[PDB]
């Protein structure tokens, strides 16, 4: 069952074997992915957040994040630990009460304090439209048509030795996948469909590091949606899905029923699909169950390209068609040396006290805020350009803003940006070497916004900073409960700071 918008959710320790090989875990819900937190448009989610951890190995505190909906009013429920809030302890709870205007499609929920969502806090978070545009597209839509996408690891995220490549052990399909190594005959998903009917599949990747590669033998895949974002209908038969990123696909039961391998190739960890690695079952009502017997082709006849990809409703592009058409034009120069990421020379090490609460305290300008040189001061109600140039080790890096969607009027692996239509989203490849990935918004929404890449491993190595929107506005904007204010002078008692 879906929980919410109205819900408990107790975060704890406990042994999982998703593939095979067991080990401790930071779960939401009791269960890996977490279960799917819903409502509708417009909702107010009040999600009481019981933290229950006592294994130190994966961090007894946390925090939580409700990723893409933009808090409006409520940046102090955002939750990004020392942006937004201090962590909660363990034995205390936290309610995050938000509303979700204006907004409705598929999102997640993930823990957003050091590595810890690595380690298991992450699920799906779908905000359905009543008077969905797209609604006569497909028949069903509920949580069985729901398909996440996760890395898994066997070594603890705090326990990934300095100094090391950090790979993957599995790909998880709805929770269960094969090991790349060791590979042992442990259940994979399998999502039912019946013959004849239309399917909103509502594709989330909760990875922590790769990209995949997700096709479904034998069919093909009708995006509708991108990050929340309504799309026109594109018709492909494989999405590359970057760390964080969503979509919705209409997908048509109309091959003989049978079973369908369903794959999802990360860019890094194992390759290929022996064993079954890699791999997940679309089987037919009806169906024999056995194993599909089917084939991927050599080389797929119709990818996802980002550029291909425009909105439903008519969103232009704000600002004037040219780079450096916004009234704050922004060039990031991101880097990457000696293990650590830098952005414009800063590499982003978290702060003591959270951003928000220096701003409520009254520093007010980017230059008094901590981490010094990590806030960069935006103006209200501007247009904001920001280009992300590639060419950072370990990319493909899919950086994410909070507080936002934004248009992406230049793709990766393409140089000619587009001002007319392009696609919005949340999460966006920056792409390779030379490439200019740009995004535009405006800022109409007060408070202090993460951006960063949505590999974690990099975010924790100081891949990010914060855009603190509107500053003037931000106190007299976010009204903040008292249970927030506790949050601080409770995390620095039990940590002695
Ligand atoms: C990416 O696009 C930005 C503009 O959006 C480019 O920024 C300009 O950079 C040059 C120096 O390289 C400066 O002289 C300008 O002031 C910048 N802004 C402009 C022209 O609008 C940037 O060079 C591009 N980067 C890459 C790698 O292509
Ligand atoms: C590279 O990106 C550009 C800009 O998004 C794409 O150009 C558009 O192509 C469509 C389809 O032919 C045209 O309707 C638009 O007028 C083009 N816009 C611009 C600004 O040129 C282009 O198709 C992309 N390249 C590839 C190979 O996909
Ligand atoms: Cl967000
Ligand atoms: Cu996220
Ligand atoms: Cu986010
Ligand atoms: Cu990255
Ligand atoms: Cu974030």
């Amino acid at each position: 069952a879906q929980i919410g918008p109205v819900t408990d959710l107790h975060i704890t320790n406990a042994n999982i074997s998703p593939d095979g090989f067991s080990r401790p875990a930071v779960l939401a819900g009791g269960t890996f992915p977490g279960p799917t937190i819903a409502g509708n448009t417009g909702d107010n989610f009040q999600i009481t957040v019981f933290n229950d951890l006592t294994d130190p190995s994966m961090l007894t505190d946390t925090s939580i994040h409700w990723h893409g909906l933009f808090q409006k009013g409520t940046n102090w429920a955002d939750g990004p630990a020392f942006v937004t809030q201090c962590p909660i302890i363990t034995g205390q709870s936290f309610d995050y009460n938000f509303n979700v205007p204006g907004q409705a499609g598929t999102f997640w929920y993930h823990s957003h304090l050091s590595t810890q969502y690595c380690d298991g806090l992450r699920g799906p978070f779908v905000v359905y439209d009543p008077n969905d545009p797209n609604a006569s597209l497909y028949d069903v839509d509920d949580d069985t048509t729901i398909i996440t996408l996760a890395d898994w690891y066997h070594t603890l995220a705090q326990q990934e030795p300095i100094g090391a490549a950090i790979t993957a052990d599995a790909t998880l399909i709805n929770g269960l996948g094969r090991s790349f190594t060791n590979t042992t005959a442990s259940p994979l998903s399998v999502i039912t469909v019946q013959s004849g009917k239309r399917y909103r599949m509502r594709l989330v990747s909760i990875s922590c590091d790769p990209n995949y590669l997700f096709s479904i033998d034998g069919h093909d895949m009708t995006i509708i949606e991108v990050d929340g974002v309504n799309s026109q209908q594109l018709t492909v038969d494989q999405i590359q899905i970057f760390a964080a990123q969503r979509y919705s696909f209409v997908l048509n039961a109309n091959q003989p029923v049978g079973n369908y391998w369903i794959r999802a190739q990360p860019n890094s960890g194992g390759q290929g699909f022996d064993g079954g690695i890699n791999s997940a079952i679309l089987r037919y009502e009806g169906a024999t169950v056995e194993d599909p017997t089917t084939t991927a082709p050599t080389t797929f006849s119709n990818p996802l390209v980002e550029t291909d990809l425009h909105p439903l409703a008519d969103l232009g592009v704000p600002g004037q068609p040219f780079r450096g058409g916004a009234d704050d034009p922004l060039v990031l120069n991101l880097a990457f040396a000696n293990g650590r990421f830098s952005i414009d020379g800063v590499s982003f090490v978290p702060p003591t006290v959270p951003v928000l609460l220096q701003i409520l305290s009254g520093a007010q300008n980017a230059q008094d805020l901590l981490p010094a040189g990590s806030v960069i001061s935006l103006p209200s109600n501007s247009v904001i350009e920001v280009a992300l140039p590639a060419g950072a080790a370990g990319g493909p890096h899919p950086f994410h803003l909070h507080g936002h969607n934004f248009a992406v009027v230049q793709s990766a692996n393409n140089a000619t940006p587009n001002y007319v239509n392009p696609i919005w989203r949340d999460t966006v490849s920056i792409g390779g070497t030379g490439d200019n990935v740009t995004i535009r918004f405006t800022t109409n929404n007060p408070g202090p916004w993460f951006l960063h890449c949505h590999i974690d491993w990099h975010l924790e190595a100081g891949f990010a900073i914060v855009f603190a929107e509107d500053i003037p506005d931000t106190a007299s904007a976010n009204p903040v409960p008292q249970a927030w204010s506790d949050l601080c002078p409770a995390y620095d008692q039990a940590h002695n700071i």
